[PDB]
């Protein structure tokens, strides 16, 4: 069935439709990966209905897995400090998540992390899933985290709707000005209601917005494409999660060697 | 019907209550739905919808327009599990202001509704405290019920102007027993009744009856059964004054 399933937990909130559900030499330093996760599950669509989204689990674990193996551990932070929110309808990888569940369930508040920066962080990771569209793009704290990152020549990793977080640099410096990225294409977000992925359309579109703030989205299709621009690495979709982790590892490894 | 905690698919290891057990004004509501219990399992909770609508509906008639705020700014989280006026004001609950930002800036209130959601964040909020200090230092009304009063725990590490005050509140005893029927997937990691006592407040009830209570500009109820009768009091007290 291509009809949106209901999330009994929330008012007027829907999971993705049933049909679309199946469619759809290490580093021994001290530098950790700062993970910026989503603290809100529900995204409001154009017809009042709520998309039951969150962070996409394969997108956020696969890379973190490749990095963990390459001697790069991680910590998690949300804007509020509230537990991470995962799209569990998109859940080797299991034991990894289980063994690291705590880090996502009890993250730090991003503001606290930012006030202690100057810093054994080797990357900022902003995982995708439409959950990235809630809050991140408006966070002064996300903004600053990102400023710190590029300013101190650190790595920045993202995929899917991850890049929407960069929209937070829209008012200030924007050190990501004139960077190129892979990202989830808007043209795909306009036609996903069709198969009941979401109960409605997005109010605004992140890809269009990033173009206005100087970022070059190099892809308009979903292929699992990954891209490199200096130290900013990105992927276009869930299909890129593995290749992205493969890239993040073999780029932060040669950088730290 | 079984006393089995119903699963909540939206979250990992999260449970609704068992299908058996289910049978100016400034509002500070919960921005988080899941409360962790002592066995790792998450209790799918939030604000109690009847407890935050009935009192506000009585209020809100006799002309008192409410305004919602959560710590983070994220949308209100309601215990929709059973559990007109809602739809009409839904927009205020779904698009609340950050509390911290409302602190820097008029109201005739603070209302802190119940539901176990109130146990998440509020009890430890520097913003909640600062807001709560404002209401007392200005002789404004403070309304709360169920676990709502757990928010007062925010003044803990301050001077505590709520010292001595007496209140109604959901009894710790009753919480120690709800799991045995599936209302909760586990036991609470701590109990606010004891804490409020340690802080220096008088919990004048040890049972659930629907009793509401008044102490200066501080009105409270004990459970959902008090939501209505509480609205009755908040109305009177705000009207006549």
């Amino acid at each position: 069935s291509k009809n949106p399933q209901v999330d009994i937990a929330e008012d007027n909130a829907f999971f993705p439709s049933e049909y679309s559900l199946s469619q759809y030499k290490p580093y021994r330093g001290k530098h950790k990966i700062l993970v910026i996760a989503a603290d809100e599950r529900y995204l409001p669509t154009d017809n009042g209905k709520l998309f039951s989204t969150g962070n996409h689990p394969i997108e956020t674990l696969l890379p973190l897995y490749h990095l963990h193996a390459a001697g790069f551990e991680f910590e998690v932070a949300t804007i509020s400090g509230l537990m991470t929110k995962f799209e569990y309808w998109a859940m080797k990888v299991m034991p990894f998540f289980e063994q690291h569940k705590s880090l996502f369930r009890n993250p730090k508040k991003l503001a606290d992390v930012v006030a202690s920066l100057n810093s054994e962080y080797a990357a900022i990771f902003v995982p995708g899933g439409h959950g990235a569209l809630i809050g991140l793009p408006e966070s002064q704290d996300v903004a600053a985290a990102l400023q710190w990152a590029i300013k101190n020549d650190r790595f920045v990793i993202s995929l899917c709707h991850g890049p929407a977080a960069f929209l937070a640099l829209r008012h200030g410096d924007n050190p990501l000005n004139g960077y190129s990225i892979c990202a989830f294409p808007d043209a795909a977000d306009k036609q996903t209601p069709e198969i009941g992925y979401m109960p409605g359309h997005l109010t605004w579109y992140f890809g269009e917005e990033l173009k206005k703030m100087g970022m070059n989205i190099i892809n308009d299709d979903i292929t699992g494409r990954v891209h490199k621009d200096r130290k900013l690495l990105t992927g276009d979709s869930p299909f890129a999660a593995n290749a992205l982790g493969k890239l993040a590892a073999q780029e932060m490894l040669a950088a730290y060697a």
